[PDB]
């Protein structure tokens, strides 16, 4: 009957009533986690009227199905979300979707639901905070000192991505990360005794985490608060707080799988209300005393932010250059004319692999753009390493780097790298972060990559060894389907640059991005600098590389196949066939250009053949006929594989000539035309 | 100077010489693991002349980059692989590809290289062996008693998929699994101190594994053999053997990252040979005493198999029905007329979700086809559970099932489920195994799914909640790109059945498969039984559902959109437009039909519109215009989402009418035609 007890009941009943109104959703974990949510939010510093305050504590609901709990907290604290929005939980168009989405929900830092992701995002938020604090904090100027609080359940703990991120977070000694395990022994298939009998706590100790156990988290908010205080004293380890809860606490069906993922019965909701002092005839009740208590915490937090703003002003006087840099980043702006550092090439320059061109770009732009950080997973240092003049991101205690470092050694952890990148982006402060691996193993991280797209985060995959061009490692390593997969995903820019100028354009796009993740598909093998390429033209996503006013055919290609198309043009000239060449380094960027620009590249009245040593899926958007590779690769020297599959100037020319013949006597309109 | 020492040197030098000849590949782990490989193969029962003996011990090289080691063992033991093949390591077309492929390499049980996969495959081989032994063994008849030996490295231990599978294997008490960790402290990025500082042994204890540590695995083959003996005594836990080795042992560059993944220097190879008593002027040496020693072990193993064959004959007399069943399975044949159990529907039957139709199929065929086993990950029992009359696969000690059980509780572990399914298939004995999850989270397992395709394993994903039709869970759960991704992967049948008869055809294909993995995309929502569907027609992958001799347009659709197309046909009739309908439940199966059959479905001379509430990628193979969904979904009641995106009879009809108008006055040929 304290206000804290009333607040916990209010949270529980808002969540239950929201699920009831939707007749869909998950009441069990909200009921079990309401005490912990109340306790954690009371310890957190945040401003519901300024969701982007850079020194806020962050909260992540990794068990995203429990989002009726999150929405209830946001409503009670006066974020831009109301009881009327709760009544529209899981309803088309509402601000309260069935899993939380950062683009739609004020106070949702990331998009969660797919299990395992949110805890990894929390690792990334905490990594970014440590890097940010190391970059900007000074004596008497704690510009950044915030914590990252994550709730997770048994499902997240079973997903391998969370093991990857938890191993890495322990290695990185991320002491401002505090995670809470909803230890309720229930999943969809019933008891965790059926498939999840490991000693979780022993595993987390093996990663180097600190542990606090709260044996009665259904009621003991004093112990939950004390666990947070204890975690804050352990500055060199992330902490896992074991919350032993009853799923669906209070329900007639508490402690059963049936309360995990379906609405409660109406009579159950009545007895919940009566046992907690609420009116069983009323739904969506918000006692004014709860509002008052929560408002007091908001007012205190707002005074903390007000004092932070004055600290920041004083910082700008004491540290003029760092202060201006920080201000620029908080305004979301890159350094003025940063792109003048991008390398430019001419056709007289030597052939270079696009993986090496990418390394060169990074080496030039990292020193000039402090908000770029990145790393690599499952990849040789010889294929990607830190830029000269920087150091790895490591706790100084290891002697292997510092938190001010800029290069992250992710280990062999592609999926966690992907989800950590999302967390770094979510931190804010204009972070433009990247992750390197082989293109074929970006697929290991598909769960996170899709969330980069849905969350609108400007992360970048540096995805080398893009094709059969890698050679001897063979078909287990050679992408076929990978670009089609990601190009088919909404909101992914998939750059496959052909040369030096196109690689600079790809990075200009990736670093300038604010809402679109990028994948840069890069070669092992050397490619020539193209006659006709430029950053300007490649920035359009697709452009006419070789214009032929009397073209019998246009060849559209990407990456390593653009030079192949140019060589095929010469073979075709000897056969009496005049070809143009289009380079299409990013289909998404091209698609966003004006219809008239696109038609100037892919006009009516001429057959168009695509060439790319990968799946032909998607290519009919831009071509009438497609020469691709729709079978797995081979283990051998790369030039021999290209010859085997007829990706040679003569093989392209043969198919171009067949395309010209196939359209003789036919009327041909641009592939860009459509009926609707 | 014992023959064992000479054998170890022979293995090391064959591997080094193979890498040298290719000027590509990985000598370090072969040098470090040769003692362990020698010791393990001496304990293994196998027949190089019968790679499919069902009671063989299995070996899996999870650290597949080390395959020069595996190939050297296979050569020395007289598998169908020779020194001449070793000389062609990593050469186009050879039997010694840069990572091992089960389709190409005799004695390679699975395709490994992508890190983490092989250990999970080993879990599946061991799971299958336990299930198989529980099904067939009788007193005095140990039909199956074999072990599964896996080598792995630090990279596999960092990949989350291995954590998932190791947690599950410990839960399942898989005592015939013996894994060996190459504890050499080196990865591509240099020391494991940079990113991999967890206490691996403590983590494996937390999963319920037994541990043996071998402190000097560079030389102590007695201790490695003893570790195997110890592991065999622990019948209720999988064992991890920690092999402390020096990467590149013997090389001038031993103990450095540089020996992990590049050929040794020629002078280094000379000093290796001299220090081990070999001729530095000679490559690919095989001392006859080594051959003799290895031949003796082969001869003993062949006598063991000979006695197993007599045991099997005696088993067929003592247990006539089980013996005939086992014989049939070892012959690779399904029960005669098993498919008569497949449910058949008529248009008078009620509407049913294809997820429920799938459950019904499984309930009918599991009792009749003993080699079907399967399970689910990250999915409610209400969405998939064991078939009535069976029990879960669990160790009997838990009280929750038995090893004779047929339904696997994978937990929230999609990626490991995928790789474990590959291992179950690899075991053999005609296992036809399946794994259920939501379609959108098959993507979490992409690494393993691609390997199912490359390995030619007949595994099946039961992938429910296939689209925006799932409704309220929202865009984090609703597939868009998923079918395009897997259809773009070579050798994946992607069935999206529209009704009861098509769902039975999908299962007929999936269960009869011997070389092609299947994904069955199934609905949450109810769909009508179609006029014109049958198992016979749907078995062709694509078929004419509604024939219209005077068609102005043909609508091609899948799954939930076939009924939509049929409803649109009626709207179009009122607009004076005559449409036909094609159902395309599996594009791969359709593609494999004769050209004349395919043209009878998609003829020349008529515009064709595709309809599928997912990406339009791929659909131009079969259509002139495509109506799909190329943006993320929404959280709301499913019918409202379909209306929002105009996937309604009127919306389809509008686009069909626009398609007819767009082709007025044009000559139209089948989308199946091409220039080359």
């Amino acid at each position: 009957s304290s206000v804290d007890q009333k607040a916990i009941s209010t949270i529980r009943l808002l969540a239950v009533d929201a699920v009831a109104a939707a007749n869909s959703g998950h009441p069990g974990a909200p009921l079990g986690l309401a005490p912990a949510a109340h306790a954690v939010f009371k310890k957190m510093r945040f401003n519901p009227k300024d969701t982007k305050w850079i020194n806020r504590d962050r909260f992540v609901l990794s068990n995203g199905h429990a989002c009726a709990l999150l929405y209830s907290m946001l409503v009670l604290y006066g974020y831009d979300l109301t009881v009327e929005d709760l009544k529209k939980f899981r309803q088309l168009g509402s601000k309260t979707p069935g899993h939380p989405e950062n683009t739609d929900v004020p106070g949702a830092e990331v998009t969660t639901g797919p299990l395992g992701q949110g805890i990894c995002n929390g690792v990334g938020i905490a990594l970014a905070q440590a890097q940010f604090a190391a970059t900007y904090n000074k004596p008497d100027f704690p510009i950044s000192d915030s914590y990252t609080y994550v709730f997770l359940g048994d499902g997240c703990l079973m997903e391998g991505v969370s093991s990857e991120a938890s191993s890495l977070a322990g290695h990185l000694q991320l002491g401002n990360l505090i995670a809470f395990w909803d230890d309720n022994k229930i999943s969809i298939d019933g008891s965790t005794e059926v498939a999840f009998t490991e000693d979780v706590i022993a595993r987390y100790k093996s990663y180097g985490w600190h542990i606090v156990e709260v044996s009665d988290a259904d009621t003991d908010i004093t112990a939950i608060a004390a666990a947070i205080d204890e975690a804050k004293k352990v500055t060199n380890k992330p902490t896992l707080v074991r919350l032993t809860t009853t799923i669906g606490f209070g329900s007639l069906a508490q402690g059963t799988h049936g309360v995990h993922g379906a609405p409660l019965k109406a009579d159950d909701i009545k007895q919940l209300k009566t046992k907690w002092g609420f009116n069983p005839e009323e739904s969506f009740a918000v006692p004014a005393e709860v509002t008052a208590s929560y408002n007091e915490h908001v007012a205190e937090n707002q005074k903390i932010q007000q004092q932070w703003n004055e600290l920041f002003a004083a910082y700008k006087q004491k540290y003029p250059e760092l202060g201006a840099e920080l201000q620029r980043r908080l305004d979301g702006k890159l350094p003025e004319n940063w792109d003048k550092a991008l390398p430019v090439y001419t056709p007289a320059d030597a052939a270079v692999a696009t993986r090496k061109l990418s390394e060169i770009v990074l080496s030039k732009i990292i020193p000039e753009v402090p908000e770029i950080i990145g790393g690599s997973a499952d990849l040789t240092p010889s294929n990607l390493t830190k830029a000269k003049g920087t150091v790895d991101f490591q706790p100084a205690a290891t002697g292997l780097g510092d938190y001010s470092g800029r290069y992250i050694r992710y280990g062999v952890r592609e999926h966690a790298m992907g989800a950590i990148m999302n967390g770094i982006a979510a931190f804010g402060a204009n972070y433009k972060n990247y992750g390197g691996t082989f293109l074929n193993f970006v697929s290991y991280a598909a769960g996170a990559v899709r969330l980069s797209a849905l969350s609108e985060f400007p992360i970048t995959w540096v995805a080398t060894h893009d094709s059969i061009g890698l050679g001897e490692d063979g078909p287990t390593h050679q992408p076929i389907e990978t670009l089609a997969h990601f190009r088919a995903t909404p909101n992914i820019s998939v750059w496959r640059p052909a040369d030096g100028n196109e690689t600079s354009a790809a990075y200009k796009s990736a670093i300038e991005s604010t809402h679109t993740p990028h994948i840069l598909a890069l070669t092992r093998q050397n490619l020539p600098q193209l006659e006709g390429s430029s950053i300007e033209k490649a920035s359009k996503g697709g452009y006419t590389l070789v214009q032929q006013d009397k073209a019998d055919i246009i060849i559209v290609a990407t990456g390593s196949e653009v030079s192949l198309a140019v060589d095929a043009l010469k073979v075709l000239e000897g056969q009496g066939i005049k070809a143009g060449v289009v380079s299409l380094p990013d289909q998404l960027t091209f698609d966003k250009q004006s219809e008239e620009y696109k038609l100037s590249v892919l006009p009516d009245g001429v057959p168009i053949l695509s060439v790319e040593v990968m799946s032909t899926f998607g290519w009919s958007k831009y071509s009438h006929q497609q020469f691709g590779l729709n079978r797995f690769g081979a283990s051998g020297k790369a030039p021999e594989i290209f010859k085997l599959f007829e990706f040679t100037p003569e093989g392209v020319a043969e198919r171009a000539a067949k395309t010209v013949a196939f359209y003789k006597g036919k009327d041909v309109v641009s592939p860009l035309r459509s009926a609707f």
